Formats: C-alpha cells, sequence, structure tokens
C-alpha cells in the first residue's frame, strides 16, 4: 500500500489554502459586533407564528452569513486554479457553494461541549433555538446538527478542513457550469493532494477510510444545501423579510 510523498506543488497547494483559511477567518470573531443585534424572543414553545412575526435573530444571523458570503468569495479566489476559470463559472460556483462553504467553516466554532456555534459571550453563542428564531425549522436544523457532530468526530488537520471547502467550491457538477473538464482538472489536483496528505500525514487509527468519510461529508452537504435552499424560500413569502436579510444574501438564495 504505497505513500507517495508530497509532491513541492502539492505541498505549496496546501500551504497557499492555510494561508487563504487564515486570512478569512478570524478565529475571534472580533466582526461580529457590527452585525445588526442579536435579538432573543421569549420562544420556548417553538411556534412557527411567533418565529415568523417576529423573526428576531434573522437580522443578526443573515448578517453573520453575508460576511461569512464574503469571506469564502475571498477564500475561493486564492484556491489555485480557481482563477484560471471564465468569471461565468466563477460565479456559478460561488453561488451554488456558499451555504455548503458556509457549513463546512462553521465547524470551527461548533463545540460538543453544549452543541452550539461559540463565537464569545453569550450573545454570540447561537444554538438550534436561535436558528429556528431565524425562522428555520427541525428539518434542517437537526440533520445540520448531526452534520456538525460528524464533521467534529473526524478529527480533521487543519490541511484536511481546507482542503476539502476547497474540493467543495470547485466542483464540475454544479447546474450553469460551462467548463466542467476545466473544473474537473482543478479539483482533481486538490482531491489528490487531499488523498496523498492523509496518506503520509494523518496517523492511525483516525486516518482509516478517512477520504470516503470526507467525500460522504460533501453529499450530506448537498443535502442540506436543497433543505435549506426550500426553507429559504418559505421564509421569503414573510412580508418585510427582505430588509432583515442582505442584497448579497438575496441574490445567492433568490
Ligand atoms: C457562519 C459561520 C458561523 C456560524 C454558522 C451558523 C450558526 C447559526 C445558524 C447558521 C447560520 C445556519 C443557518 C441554517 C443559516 C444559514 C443561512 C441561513 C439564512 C438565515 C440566510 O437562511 O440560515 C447555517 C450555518 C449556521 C460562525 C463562524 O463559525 C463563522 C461561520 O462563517
Amino acid at each position: 500500500s504505497l505513500r507517495p510523498k508530497l509532491s513541492e506543488e502539492q505541498q505549496r497547494i496546501i500551504a497557499i489554502l492555510l494561508d487563504a483559511h487564515h486570512k478569512t477567518y478570524d478565529p475571534t470573531y472580533s466582526d461580529f459586533c457590527q452585525f445588526r443585534p442579536p435579538v432573543r424572543v421569549n420562544d420556548g414553545g417553538g411556534s412557527v407564528t411567533l418565529e415568523l412575526s417576529q423573526l428576531s435573530m434573522l437580522p443578526h444571523l443573515a448578517d453573520l452569513v453575508s460576511y461569512s458570503i464574503q469571506k469564502v468569495i475571498g477564500f475561493a479566489k486564492m484556491i489555485p486554479g480557481f482563477r484560471d476559470l471564465t468569471s461565468e463559472d466563477q460565479i456559478v460556483l460561488l453561488k451554488s457553494s456558499a451555504i455548503e462553504v458556509i457549513m463546512l467553516r462553521s465547524n470551527e466554532s461548533f463545540t460538543m461541549d453544549d452543541m452550539s456555534w461559540t463565537c464569545g459571550n453569550q450573545d454570540y453563542k447561537y444554538r438550534v433555538s436561535d436558528v429556528t428564531k431565524a425562522g428555520h425549522s427541525l428539518e434542517l436544523i437537526e440533520p445540520l446538527i448531526k452534520f456538525q457532530v460528524g464533521l467534529k468526530k473526524l478529527n480533521l488537520h487543519e490541511e484536511e478542513h481546507v482542503l476539502l471547502m476547497a474540493i467543495c467550491i470547485v466542483s464540475p457538477d454544479r447546474p450553469g457550469v460551462q467548463d466542467a473538464a476545466l473544473i474537473e482538472a482543478i479539483q482533481d489536483r486538490l482531491s489528490n493532494t487531499l488523498q496523498t496528505y492523509i496518506r503520509c500525514r494523518h496517523p492511525p487509527p483516525g486516518s482509516h477510510l478517512l477520504y470516503a468519510k470526507m467525500i460522504q461529508k460533501l453529499a450530506d452537504l448537498r443535502s442540506l444545501n436543497e433543505e435549506h435552499s426550500k426553507q429559504y424560500r418559505c421564509l421569503s413569502f414573510q412580508p418585510e423579510c427582505s430588509m432583515k436579510l442582505t442584497p448579497l444574501v438575496l441574490e445567492v438564495f433568490g
């Protein structure tokens, strides 16, 4: 069972992606106070009527997601080969993967300590009850939490985490892509980097079938993407919803 060494080029790709992530993911969440403030209405009963009437957490979470899409755009532009694509394909890939990369990158704030995304003091701790206060339902939130825990338990090296985000973005099978072959060539270069990295740098037993497990998470993300889109559609029917979102969020999901 051969373990070819990482090529000079593969090493450079990993370094570039690590740098890209460090430049676009602030692990202190220090910008979050700039978003519209979180508001948490009394909703212990999980009332859909109340949740939709108030959408109390939506301005804050929409601002968080919008900010994150901006960061993902920056990250993607640094992926080796991404700028070789036409502008049209770049935008198709970004719009189709945005929610999935947000879900992946959020794993860094997610904690199994209490099953929350913890981004600072209580104000910026986001729980399932906060997501329902933004107008989403359990059919999305429950599998989202299951996804976060499963990803956590893979114990990815940062190298593997950034590669997975890059592979997710540069996917040839997104609707509307023009040069699928070029996209696939870029993705293959990243996939080969990841497979090679796992085999020579990830110790047992966590390395066992790890690449397959990571590829399965990409399939899981497609499912969550579809469910999020259905739910966003419903949310959009609420009068005055657009003011609680952002122009970027409206474009990506509308
Ligand atoms: C973003 C990041 C973070 C959390 C992501 C969350 C927590 C709150 C609920 C969110 C935002 C989920 C929620 C279902 C969601 C995603 C998009 C939307 C809207 C409200 C736009 O429909 O709601 C998806 C990702 C979840 C914090 C930090 O890790 C940065 C990361 O980019």
